[PDB]
């Protein structure tokens, strides 16, 4: 319904400032001081940085800021944060009650420096031992550029079953993760020697190998 | 400026009548008679469903209705309708300067069988522990609408500071998985009696307990 209108992309680098506009109505936007921005770190709750108009919230920074002319309002962010990657939404008072929202947004910081993950291969527990299963999981972890991609190895040859793993996903900073799980029988865990958990991620490869040897 | 909790995925027949919780922190959490719901579709804006708490906005249908019993407003959705799958959030009301969003549900509409996740817990590898290094890891697979909630506690009281979880992924067999990781200095997991993952989905919620041990 006339959902307001907004720019599909808005990349920046470290540092840059960048605005987003959110074209309205005499009746939706230039009509009323009512808009209000949303954030979206995405998966998640929608966070609003920024009511009424050039309003900033208890606990968002100095850096957001709103301003409208014409029946068109918009969003600046100064010096770009490396979380500031999230969607963003504008909202609109369009009277009776009620409000209208002009879709997303979704910038990019650009010029994030990359790391590799830190693979952390994980024997099975005692417990699940006790228990007469086995699953090897295989943490991949704090790295940037979020196309990583796992093998498992079982004494030096491939395994090519019982072998979830996981998409990358934003993580707090702004790296990623994604286990890979392998679900083995006591028997098949003592039957071969060890097992490598292979990644490889922007060129680099990464391999862990976990023994059946230590306790548990 | 946070505080309002929603179930982790409500699901539904398609036909049937679900309702989704939205509870908080008193002196306000619904104490607030505000309360708005947003549904939230794929990578659609959030819309506004219902306001100042049973009252519909209009271009929406009936079946949507809200309440608050005190501590905790309801949503509920009759005759399941294919496209009333989406996130769903509540919306409590702050300092004028803080607008409060709770954790949104994911509906979906049953495509397949309801399972409950497995829950995995890990400890720290010796090796990790010589490395200076010490993770837990808890691995919540095999399950039905592809939501839960993770929460982590260090002798029975929460740990918030050092966690990450990964959304769930669909894995080969449709039913999803994610993960959560703590990560703590060896100290720091040789000081507690004990850490939990527990994990939430629709009706059910398993704890798993890991202590220290030199398992040499």
């Amino acid at each position: 319904q006339s959902a307001l209108t907004q720019p599909p992309s808005a990349s920046g680098s470290l540092g840059q400032s960048v605005t987003i506009s959110c074209t309205g109505t005499s009746s939706d936007v230039g009509g009323y001081n009512y808009v209000s921005w949303y954030q979206q770190h995405a998966g998640k709750a929608p966070k609003v940085i920024i009511y009424e108009v050039n309003k900033r919230p208890s606990g968002v920074p100095d850096r957001f800021s709103g301003s409208k002319s014409g029946n068109t309002a918009s969003l600046t962010v100064s010096g770009l944060q490396a979380e500031d990657e999230a969607d963003y939404y504008c909202s609109s008072y369009e009277g009776s009650d009620n409000f209208v929202f002009g879709t997303g947004t979704k910038v990019t910081v650009l010029g994030q420096p990359k790391a590799n993950p830190t693979v952390t291969l994980f024997p099975p527990s005692s417990e699940e031992l006790q228990a007469n299963k086995a699953t090897l999981v295989c943490l991949i972890s704090d790295f940037y550029p979020g196309a990583v991609t796992v093998a498992w190895k079982a004494d030096g040859s491939p395994v090519k079953a019982g072998v979830e793993t996981t998409k990358p996903s934003k993580q707090s900073n702004n790296k990623y993760a994604a286990s890979s799980y392998l679900s083995l029988t006591p028997e098949q865990w003592k039957s071969h020697r060890s097992y490598s958990c292979q990644v490889t991620h922007e060129g680099s490869t990464v391999e862990k190998t976990v023994a059946p040897t230590e306790c548990s």
